[PDB]
């Protein structure tokens, strides 16, 4: 059983902000596929469904961003879950938008969420896509940053790359091949581009 986990903070006011473009991925996978996070336990929400014959944890931790890993690992614990199954998906300051990083482990690279996770499984021996949501050019700090909505030009390209994370997902979960999702999915999606923009 694969876990996919999505990091985010509960909330309306933090719907479609940049640090919730995890929960954005999850949220689509569940709505195309009629899923819905329907159980709740350890401050996790979360459900269990089969995909193409397979079984498949999902979760949103409802703990807020920088205590994500109180409700992942022992939801993890408790289903049995490897660190090995686990797949995270956040948001990545130093990508671009348009930019996605599939890794079968590593640090956090400073994204609370992850370190939360990293420090409660004792490990960051899991896999992970960061999704790229570029940096603040105009001298906001980065917490109101990440903490601030996608305006709609934004979303022109993360609607993209949303899609482009859930197939990600999907093909994950099908297959079972890490390495072989990585070479198909790393990179950027195709930037939208009219003919007068040349």
């Amino acid at each position: 059983m694969k876990c996919i986990v999505g990091l985010g903070n509960i909330g309306k006011r933090f719907e479609l902000t940049r640090h919730n473009i995890g929960f954005e991925v999850v949220d689509y996978i569940l709505e195309k596929n009629n899923f819905s996070l329907d159980k709740q336990k350890f401050k996790g929400a979360y459900t269990i469904e089969r995909m193409n014959g397979d079984k498949v944890l999902f979760i949103e931790p409802m703990t807020m961003m920088n205590l994500s890993g109180e409700a992942v690992a022992p939801i993890m614990d408790y289903y049995n879950v490897n660190p090995e199954d686990l797949i995270v998906l956040y948001d990545d300051l130093d990508l671009e938008q348009g930019q996605v990083r599939l890794r079968q482990k590593g640090s956090a690279g400073g994204h609370n969420g992850m370190k939360s996770i990293i420090k409660m499984l004792g490990t960051d021996q899991f896999k992970r896509i960061r999704i790229g949501v570029g940096r603040p050019t105009n001298g906001m700090t980065v917490p109101d940053y990440v903490l601030q909505r996608f305006s709609n030009d934004e979303m022109v390209t993360m609607e993209k790359v949303i899609e482009h994370a859930a197939r990600a997902i999907e093909k994950f979960v099908e297959t079972s091949r890490f390495d072989h999702v990585m070479n198909e999915f790393n990179g950027e999606v195709k930037l939208e581009h009219h003919h007068h923009h040349h």
